[PDB]
């Protein structure tokens, strides 16, 4: 097969130049709408303490 | 006890010193977890009024 036993699996990978066949799938790649950043100023910030 | 101009109704106590008798239970006292105290600085204070 072989030659080590326990003989083991044997598969063949490609070059990484040349595939040139696989499955080549269209990704649609979805978030939700309105995604939006404020800013919060602090009411009662003291130099202390703030929150 | 009926000695009275109308008659009363009697009941006995125990003095302090000795019941020595009646029903104890215990008594666990709940009160939810984490307490917290916080100050909050004046949101624009001045001279004339503060909030």
């Amino acid at each position: 097969m072989s030659n080590s036993a326990i003989p083991l699996n044997v598969v063949a990978v490609q070059e990484p130049r040349l595939e040139l066949n696989n499955e080549r799938t269209w990704v649609v790649v979805k978030g939700g709408q309105q995604v939006t950043y404020y800013p919060f100023p602090s009411t009662s910030f003291s130099s202390n303490q703030f929150n």
